[PDB]
RNA sequence: AACGCCCCGCCGGCGGAUGCCUCGGCCCGGGCGGCGACGAAGAGCGCGGCGGAGCGCGAGACGCGGUGCGGACCCGCCCGCCCCGAGAAGCACCGGCCCUCGAACGCAGCGCGCCCCGGCGCCGCCGCCUCGGUGCCCUGC
Protein backbone atom coordinates (compact mmCIF):
# COMPACT_ATOMS: atom_id res chain seq x y z
CA UNK A 1 0.00 0.00 0.00
CA UNK A 2 1.06 3.68 -1.06
CA UNK A 3 1.34 5.77 1.87
CA UNK A 4 3.53 8.70 -0.34
CA UNK A 5 0.74 11.26 -0.76
CA UNK A 6 2.91 12.91 -3.55
CA UNK A 7 2.71 10.29 -5.96
CA UNK A 8 -0.26 9.35 -7.91
CA UNK A 9 -2.45 6.32 -8.09
CA UNK A 10 -4.92 7.32 -10.79
CA UNK A 11 -5.20 5.10 -13.90
CA UNK A 12 -5.73 8.46 -16.33
CA UNK A 13 -2.34 9.91 -14.71
CA UNK A 14 0.09 7.04 -14.83
CA UNK A 15 -1.15 6.29 -18.65
CA UNK A 16 -0.21 9.74 -19.45
CA UNK A 17 2.72 9.49 -18.30
CA UNK A 18 3.56 6.32 -20.09
CA UNK A 19 2.42 7.89 -23.34
CA UNK A 20 4.42 11.12 -22.95
CA UNK A 21 7.83 10.32 -21.32
CA UNK A 22 11.16 11.81 -22.35
CA UNK A 23 14.26 10.16 -23.44
CA UNK A 24 15.84 8.81 -20.25
CA UNK A 25 12.36 7.82 -18.81
CA UNK A 26 11.72 5.52 -22.05
CA UNK A 27 14.71 4.23 -21.70
CA UNK A 28 14.64 3.25 -17.92
CA UNK A 29 11.61 1.19 -18.71
CA UNK A 30 13.14 -0.85 -21.53
CA UNK A 31 15.02 -2.80 -19.14
CA UNK A 32 15.53 -6.70 -19.70
CA UNK A 33 16.02 -9.45 -16.33
CA UNK A 34 19.59 -10.64 -17.02
CA UNK A 35 20.51 -14.47 -17.10
CA UNK A 36 21.91 -16.31 -13.83
CA UNK A 37 25.29 -16.29 -15.26
CA UNK A 38 25.80 -12.88 -15.29
CA UNK A 39 23.68 -12.47 -12.09
CA UNK A 40 26.90 -13.69 -10.57
CA UNK A 41 29.43 -12.11 -12.10
CA UNK A 42 27.52 -8.79 -11.59
CA UNK A 43 25.17 -8.39 -8.44
CA UNK A 44 22.49 -6.80 -10.31
CA UNK A 45 19.28 -7.93 -11.89
CA UNK A 46 17.83 -6.07 -14.67
CA UNK A 47 19.62 -3.50 -17.07
CA UNK A 48 18.31 -1.08 -19.62
CA UNK A 49 18.58 -2.44 -23.14
CA UNK A 50 21.12 -1.24 -25.75
CA UNK A 51 21.72 -1.85 -29.35
CA UNK A 52 24.60 -4.64 -29.80
CA UNK A 53 23.67 -7.18 -26.65
CA UNK A 54 22.50 -10.73 -26.83
CA UNK A 55 18.98 -11.96 -25.52
CA UNK A 56 16.73 -14.79 -25.41
CA UNK A 57 13.68 -14.45 -25.75
CA UNK A 58 11.22 -17.32 -23.30
CA UNK A 59 7.72 -16.31 -24.58
CA UNK A 60 5.68 -15.35 -27.54
CA UNK A 61 5.44 -17.14 -30.81
CA UNK A 62 8.84 -16.10 -31.54
CA UNK A 63 11.08 -17.85 -29.36
CA UNK A 64 14.83 -17.71 -30.42
CA UNK A 65 17.99 -16.08 -30.09
CA UNK A 66 19.50 -13.17 -31.87
CA UNK A 67 21.71 -10.10 -31.58
CA UNK A 68 19.85 -6.72 -30.70
CA UNK A 69 20.29 -4.87 -34.07
CA UNK A 70 17.83 -1.88 -33.59
CA UNK A 71 15.87 -0.18 -30.58
CA UNK A 72 12.39 1.47 -31.26
CA UNK A 73 12.05 4.19 -28.48
CA UNK A 74 8.26 5.81 -29.05
CA UNK A 75 7.17 2.29 -29.51
CA UNK A 76 8.86 0.04 -26.50
CA UNK A 77 10.37 -2.13 -28.81
CA UNK A 78 13.24 -3.74 -29.91
CA UNK A 79 14.05 -5.71 -33.79
CA UNK A 80 16.63 -8.65 -32.90
CA UNK A 81 18.33 -10.43 -36.18
CA UNK A 82 16.45 -13.34 -37.48
CA UNK A 83 12.96 -13.16 -35.73
CA UNK A 84 11.31 -11.75 -39.24
CA UNK A 85 7.96 -11.86 -40.61
CA UNK A 86 7.40 -14.46 -43.21
CA UNK A 87 8.00 -13.44 -46.31
CA UNK A 88 6.03 -13.34 -49.68
CA UNK A 89 8.72 -14.30 -51.58
CA UNK A 90 12.18 -15.73 -51.05
CA UNK A 91 13.96 -12.91 -52.43
CA UNK A 92 12.84 -10.18 -50.37
CA UNK A 93 14.80 -7.80 -47.51
CA UNK A 94 13.00 -9.48 -44.11
CA UNK A 95 10.90 -7.43 -42.04
CA UNK A 96 11.87 -7.89 -38.37
CA UNK A 97 9.02 -8.69 -36.12
CA UNK A 98 9.06 -6.25 -33.43
CA UNK A 99 9.37 -7.68 -29.60
CA UNK A 100 8.91 -6.22 -26.19
CA UNK A 101 12.45 -5.88 -23.40
CA UNK A 102 9.95 -7.67 -21.09
CA UNK A 103 9.93 -10.81 -22.70
CA UNK A 104 13.42 -11.70 -23.06
CA UNK A 105 16.67 -12.56 -21.52
CA UNK A 106 20.07 -10.67 -21.89
CA UNK A 107 22.42 -13.50 -22.21
CA UNK A 108 25.74 -10.78 -22.98
CA UNK A 109 25.95 -7.64 -22.88
CA UNK A 110 27.89 -5.29 -25.44
CA UNK A 111 30.69 -3.62 -22.96
CA UNK A 112 31.56 0.24 -22.83
CA UNK A 113 34.15 2.71 -20.59
CA UNK A 114 30.44 4.19 -19.77
CA UNK A 115 28.50 1.03 -19.00
CA UNK A 116 31.70 -0.49 -16.90
CA UNK A 117 31.41 3.02 -14.52
CA UNK A 118 26.95 2.25 -14.66
CA UNK A 119 27.28 -1.21 -13.34
CA UNK A 120 30.29 0.34 -10.68
CA UNK A 121 27.81 2.93 -9.58
CA UNK A 122 24.61 0.79 -9.43
CA UNK A 123 26.70 -1.87 -6.62
CA UNK A 124 28.02 0.48 -4.93
CA UNK A 125 24.99 1.63 -3.95
CA UNK A 126 23.17 -1.54 -3.21
CA UNK A 127 25.95 -2.16 -1.02
CA UNK A 128 24.67 0.18 1.53
CA UNK A 129 21.43 -0.65 0.91
CA UNK A 130 22.56 -4.68 2.22
CA UNK A 131 24.26 -3.04 4.75
CA UNK A 132 21.52 -1.28 6.36
CA UNK A 133 19.13 -4.44 6.56
CA UNK A 134 19.91 -7.27 7.85
CA UNK A 135 23.14 -9.22 8.86
C1' A B 1 -53.73 -14.25 -66.58
C1' A B 2 -49.15 -11.79 -66.58
C1' C B 3 -46.87 -7.63 -64.58
C1' G B 4 -46.84 -4.01 -60.92
C1' C B 5 -48.03 -3.65 -55.54
C1' C B 6 -48.15 -5.80 -50.70
C1' C B 7 -46.63 -10.26 -47.09
C1' C B 8 -42.15 -15.44 -45.72
C1' G B 9 -37.07 -18.45 -45.88
C1' C B 10 -31.78 -17.39 -47.68
C1' C B 11 -28.07 -13.71 -49.80
C1' G B 12 -26.59 -8.40 -50.92
C1' G B 13 -26.80 -2.81 -50.39
C1' C B 14 -27.63 2.09 -47.71
C1' G B 15 -27.05 4.14 -42.98
C1' G B 16 -24.97 4.54 -38.55
C1' A B 17 -27.75 3.16 -33.43
C1' U B 18 -26.09 -0.19 -29.68
C1' G B 19 -22.10 -2.50 -26.64
C1' C B 20 -17.20 -2.17 -25.10
C1' C B 21 -13.04 1.37 -24.84
C1' U B 22 -10.95 6.47 -24.14
C1' C B 23 -3.40 10.92 -23.21
C1' G B 24 -10.44 14.76 -22.64
C1' G B 25 -13.97 17.41 -19.38
C1' C B 26 -16.33 18.83 -14.51
C1' C B 27 -16.27 19.34 -9.15
C1' C B 28 -13.55 19.46 -4.19
C1' G B 29 -8.84 20.36 -1.42
C1' G B 30 -3.79 22.29 -1.17
C1' G B 31 0.13 25.64 -2.86
C1' C B 32 1.49 30.01 -5.22
C1' G B 33 0.61 34.96 -5.69
C1' G B 34 5.81 36.42 -9.74
C1' C B 35 4.60 41.86 -15.44
C1' G B 36 6.43 46.95 -17.50
C1' A B 37 10.59 53.05 -20.44
C1' C B 38 16.67 47.68 -18.27
C1' G B 39 10.51 48.54 -23.32
C1' A B 40 5.35 44.66 -20.82
C1' A B 41 0.62 42.20 -22.54
C1' G B 42 -0.69 42.04 -27.60
C1' A B 43 -0.07 42.28 -33.15
C1' G B 44 2.71 41.90 -37.88
C1' C B 45 6.58 39.85 -40.86
C1' G B 46 10.50 36.39 -41.21
C1' C B 47 13.73 31.73 -39.76
C1' G B 48 14.26 24.42 -41.29
C1' G B 49 18.92 20.28 -46.32
C1' C B 50 14.34 18.55 -48.93
C1' G B 51 9.11 22.79 -45.11
C1' G B 52 2.11 24.01 -45.78
C1' A B 53 -0.70 24.53 -40.68
C1' G B 54 0.64 24.39 -35.15
C1' C B 55 4.82 24.82 -31.41
C1' G B 56 9.35 27.30 -31.02
C1' C B 57 12.63 31.06 -32.18
C1' G B 58 14.50 36.55 -34.10
C1' A B 59 19.16 38.51 -39.56
C1' G B 60 23.71 34.93 -33.95
C1' A B 61 16.34 33.13 -36.25
C1' C B 62 12.93 25.37 -36.33
C1' G B 63 18.55 28.28 -32.20
C1' C B 64 24.34 30.19 -29.84
C1' G B 65 27.60 29.73 -25.24
C1' G B 66 28.92 28.03 -19.78
C1' U B 67 28.42 24.66 -15.61
C1' G B 68 26.51 19.89 -13.84
C1' C B 69 23.78 15.13 -14.81
C1' G B 70 22.86 11.30 -18.80
C1' G B 71 25.11 7.50 -21.91
C1' A B 72 23.54 5.46 -27.98
C1' C B 73 20.89 7.06 -31.03
C1' C B 74 18.89 10.47 -34.50
C1' C B 75 9.93 9.79 -36.52
C1' G B 76 11.00 9.66 -43.83
C1' C B 77 15.47 10.12 -47.26
C1' C B 78 20.04 12.00 -46.00
C1' C B 79 23.98 13.87 -42.88
C1' G B 80 26.20 12.87 -38.27
C1' C B 81 27.94 10.13 -33.61
C1' C B 82 30.59 5.25 -32.28
C1' C B 83 36.51 4.44 -28.48
C1' C B 84 37.51 4.06 -20.52
C1' G B 85 35.38 9.80 -22.93
C1' A B 86 36.28 10.64 -27.86
C1' G B 87 29.74 11.98 -26.75
C1' A B 88 23.56 10.87 -30.02
C1' A B 89 18.71 11.51 -27.53
C1' G B 90 17.20 13.87 -22.89
C1' C B 91 17.21 17.19 -18.07
C1' A B 92 18.35 21.57 -14.69
C1' C B 93 20.30 26.25 -13.85
C1' C B 94 23.16 30.50 -15.65
C1' G B 95 25.10 34.26 -19.91
C1' G B 96 23.95 36.55 -24.30
C1' C B 97 21.38 37.67 -29.30
C1' C B 98 16.57 39.90 -29.68
C1' C B 99 13.50 42.77 -37.14
C1' U B 100 8.52 46.47 -37.53
C1' C B 101 4.19 48.26 -34.68
C1' G B 102 2.51 48.61 -29.61
C1' A B 103 2.25 52.68 -22.64
C1' A B 104 5.50 53.59 -27.72
C1' C B 105 9.42 58.46 -27.27
C1' G B 106 12.65 63.60 -33.68
C1' C B 107 7.60 64.24 -37.08
C1' A B 108 4.55 60.67 -39.87
C1' G B 109 3.03 55.63 -41.05
C1' C B 110 5.96 53.47 -44.72
C1' G B 111 7.16 59.04 -46.26
C1' C B 112 10.51 63.22 -44.32
C1' G B 113 13.48 66.48 -41.13
C1' C B 114 17.00 69.32 -37.51
C1' C B 115 21.91 68.96 -35.85
C1' C B 116 28.29 71.14 -35.70
C1' C B 117 31.06 67.07 -33.51
C1' G B 118 25.85 62.42 -31.74
C1' G B 119 22.16 62.69 -31.05
C1' C B 120 17.16 64.81 -31.10
C1' G B 121 9.32 62.81 -26.72
C1' C B 122 6.21 64.32 -22.20
C1' C B 123 5.21 65.28 -16.82
C1' G B 124 7.39 65.53 -11.71
C1' C B 125 11.25 65.99 -7.53
C1' C B 126 16.15 67.50 -6.15
C1' G B 127 20.55 70.22 -7.66
C1' C B 128 23.20 73.39 -10.83
C1' C B 129 24.00 77.16 -15.00
C1' U B 130 22.07 81.51 -17.66
C1' C B 131 18.45 85.39 -17.13
C1' G B 132 13.54 88.87 -16.27
C1' G B 133 10.47 92.34 -12.94
C1' U B 134 7.90 101.13 -12.61
C1' G B 135 8.01 93.61 -6.32
C1' C B 136 10.70 95.24 -1.33
C1' C B 137 15.26 97.70 -0.59
C1' C B 138 20.17 99.68 -1.02
C1' U B 139 24.32 101.98 -2.98
C1' G B 140 26.81 104.76 -6.18
C1' C B 141 25.36 108.48 -10.60
MG1 LIG C 1 4.68 26.41 -40.75
MG1 LIG D 1 8.78 54.33 -33.03
MG1 LIG E 1 4.57 58.79 -33.17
Amino acid sequence: MKLNSAVTASRRKCRKAYFTANAETRAKMMSSRLSKELRAEHKIKTMPIRRGDIVEIFTGGHKGTGKVVEVRRRDYKICVEGINQKARNPEAKPVPYPIHPSNCIIKELYMNGSRYRAIKRRQERNAERLARIGK
